[PDB]
């Protein structure tokens, strides 16, 4: 079959279609018009956007397709080097860091992180408990305070103290500016245009701000007398079984930056979206709050209790279905091959998995794909393979998946235990794109249930 | 046909990701020779560097003026004025016939007193500098040349020497022309990220048109009788058609002449003084002519015509750094260039003038040396070897105006001052479509010869 393709603009081809600050949402609309697959071309770019489970289950076959670095990830390489997210599977530092750092996401590691997650989550509840009458909550800002501080403490034994600051942490501001440049730069067909020197300088300035924090974390660890076994301990001391080598200092810096970014941004979005969907669906909020009150019988949650919050987990997965906060990943053909029986591909041909569209495949989920109902995830073993991919695929899947879901389940159930929530502005969903997704401007009011906390 | 390194679908575009594209193109020409193809998104052209091929491109029966991408962008500023119009556009020939008498010998003799007025202001500024002070040469050459076209062409005094900084028209003009130049490298121009460039470009065009408005209103209100460029724009009838230029085109012509009428002449004067201070033996010979010929307190028209060596200095400065360094042509029909490059109707050529002017088969092996004596016998220079003022019916209409102004001013500078290259200035050629030696500074020591 001949592959659908959206409107072309001469030698720019499809490039002008993404002259917007919401490209992923723009691509979802093209997918609605063109269907399960369409080609997308720009100067120096050929890729194919996949939106059906039928085709994406083939693309998730690791014997036939490997992870590709999209243009966006290549630009992010200037920030995160050959860290785990922005390295090729064949680069020696991917496999090496993967084996060195995977033990930091074992069950025993998670049980060790729990108390530190509780530390930050209690700070969030306390902030909201202490608001005055008619004050409201800026939800993404506060979810970012929590998730950045959580990965800082759990991964690096470092306190960013984001809740002690009225404005976003400086690292956040520079990160957003850097990643925003990475998103914008995709539309620069000729990025070495002399006029781009200022963006490049600002880009380097922001990377410097982020590396200044990395420098502080490393100096802090070197000076500390505390016995840790967190991520940073493994980065500094773990040896790859295959090679017997540790990560060198250059790659450690890249991993720190990688985990400071990847370990909070998408989790902040998820929590923001989850709370958005709850206040838009009060019957779901009430059901999730009932589970929280029944399970969380202690002043602070235990690890075991968080594992029993089944419905909250369903809520989080259904929020990831509708708005997966890392909404696409890229693949390339390892060999000449035919996709879906209809689309011949040459070795090196690139695919984009458009996760929000996948997650709206009506052949999988039914006709009501736009509706928010966690009950879809009652029986997870019934969901077809590769229908639900908010955490990527295969050996290049998200290494932090269980970290994120444990954190988000913990925090959301504690929010639901301790407060009633009002959508006092009748907020209109506005999804900001900075590679990742978030509900910009989302605000709520919280009314405390006056249930006390502990340690 | 030779072609430089390509970059996928961007073709040759990334080779001109520089502030100095013409100088980059000269280096490609050094490597690839008399002709190379250059492609970009929406662009195919062929850069010519040899007199052998350029003499054919200058055959008006085979090739007509083309609007390069740069000139198409300048069209947003100067519309269908004489520089940015197509030859077959009605307003080109109509305006050409109506304004050509403004550049006759009769008209030049009338401009002379007004050129001397501005030249005298230049000299008196430098006479009045304190010992610790120096000259910013291009800035003062731009003060002079803009005021000269304003006064001679439009009977309007911009009074650039009464301003410590560049004239606002200049600042906006440069910024607008810099946008036009940079847009050649801007492949996705309708990205919203470009909105600010568009806003600024519109703002700078408005500043330039604000000056136009003031000139037009000044003439309307004037009780003095002028017979200058503006008189012919407003009242000249096209003999071939009996009709005058319309108001829209007149505005484009005023903008055109305010820009074209000064910017390249400012650069020429700047380069000429640069080469003189770098070649003191030539400076001495030129200064000796000025002192021998300019026997009066201010130069006369006749005296300027006797400044033969100063004229040779200016031509040699135009040889090495022609301040409008390229022009474009297209094939009127299918044809063969140089016996081996078939062209189809509409194919474009670029004449890379600085490389033409370094053709060793014309000028000899010492093409980089500054030697005005090259032009001692102008008739012995082959046709189409020396093309600083363009070609054919689309050649510079202001050529004699520019050379009279620069000869007058340079000879007065040399008559009245000794010059010192006190910083040992390193040539840095800024490109804004046109060329100038950016940052060129000197100290001037007066000879204390009174003015008139
Ligand atoms: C809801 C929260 C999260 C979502 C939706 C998410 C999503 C994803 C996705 C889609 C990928 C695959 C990228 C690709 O194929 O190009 C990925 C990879 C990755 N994620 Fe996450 N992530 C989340 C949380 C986290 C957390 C909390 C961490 C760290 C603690 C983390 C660290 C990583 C790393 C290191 C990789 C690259 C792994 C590798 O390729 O070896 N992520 N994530
Ligand atoms: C050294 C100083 C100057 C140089 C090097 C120069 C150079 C040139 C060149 C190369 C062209 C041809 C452009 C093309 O083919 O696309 C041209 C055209 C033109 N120049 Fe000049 N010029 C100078 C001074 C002036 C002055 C003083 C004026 C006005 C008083 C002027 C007005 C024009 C006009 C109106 C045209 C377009 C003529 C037409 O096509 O009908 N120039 N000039
Ligand atoms: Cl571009
Ligand atoms: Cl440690
Ligand atoms: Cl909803
Ligand atoms: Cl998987
Ligand atoms: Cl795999
Ligand atoms: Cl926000
Ligand atoms: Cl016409
Ligand atoms: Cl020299
Ligand atoms: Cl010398
Ligand atoms: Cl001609
Ligand atoms: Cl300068």
């Amino acid at each position: 079959k001949e592959m659908p393709q959206p409107k072309t603009f001469g030698e720019l081809k499809n490039l002008p279609l993404l002259n917007t600050d919401k490209p992923v949402q723009a691509l979802m609309k093209i997918a609605d018009e063109l269907g399960e697959i369409f080609k997308f071309e720009a100067p120096g770019l050929v890729t194919r956007y996949l939106s059906s489970q039928r085709l994406i289950k083939e693309a998730c076959d690791g014997s036939r397709f490997d992870k590709n670095l999209s243009q966006a990830l290549k630009f992010v390489r200037d920030i995160a080097g050959d860290g785990l997210v922005t390295s090729w599977t064949h680069e020696k530092n991917w496999k090496k860091a993967h084996n060195i750092l995977l033990p930091s996401f074992s069950q025993q590691a998670m049980k060790g992180y729990h108390a530190m997650m509780v530390d930050i989550a209690v700070q969030l509840v306390q902030k909201w408990e202490r608001l005055n009458a008619d004050e409201h909550i800026e939800v993404p800002g506060d979810m970012t305070r929590l998730t950045l501080d959580t990965i800082g403490l759990c991964g690096f034994n470092y306190r960013f103290n984001s809740f002690y600051r009225d404005q976003p942490h400086p690292f956040i501001t520079s990160m957003v500016r850097a990643l925003d440049e990475a998103m914008n730069k995709q539309q620069r067909a000729n990025p070495d245009d002399p006029a781009c020197d200022e963006n490049k300088r600002q880009f380097q300035e922001d990377i410097k701000v982020m590396n200044d924090l990395v420098d502080k974390i490393i100096a802090d660890r070197k000076a500390s007398g505390e016995q840790s076994d967190d991520l940073l301990t493994h980065m500094l001391n773990g040896k790859d079984p295959e090679t017997g080598e540790p990560l060198d200092d250059e790659n450690i810096r890249y991993q720190i930056i990688t985990f400071l970014i990847a370990g909070h941004v998408t989790t902040s979005g998820l929590l923001s979206f989850a709370l958005y969907f709850l206040v838009k669906n009060p019957y779901v909020l009430q059901k999730a709050a009932e589970e929280a009150a029944r399970v969380l019988v202690d002043p602070v949650p235990s690890y075991k209790q968080v594992k029993q919050l089944k419905y909250v987990g369903m809520v989080l997965n259904e929020a990831l279905r509708l708005w997966p906060t890392a909404p696409a990943f890229s693949l390339y053909a390892k060999e000449d091959t035919v996709l879906g029986g209809e689309y011949p591909l040459e070795k090196g041909d690139e695919l984009m998995v458009l996760i929000p569209q996948l997650h709206r495949d009506k052949t999988i989920w039914g006709d009501d794909v736009e509706e928010f109902r966690p009950e879809r995830f009652e029986n997870p073993s019934a969901i077809p393979q590769h229908a639900f991919k908010p955490f990527g695929n295969g050996q290049r899947a998200c290494i932090g998946q269980q970290f994120a879901l444990h954190e988000a389940t913990l925090v959301l159930s504690m929010m639901l235990k301790h407060f009633d929530f009002e959508d006092h502005t009748n907020y209109e969903l506005d999804i900001k794109e900075t590679l990742t997704l978030k509900p910009e401007g989302f605000v709520v009011k919280a009314k405390s249930k006056k249930i006390p906390l502990g340690g």
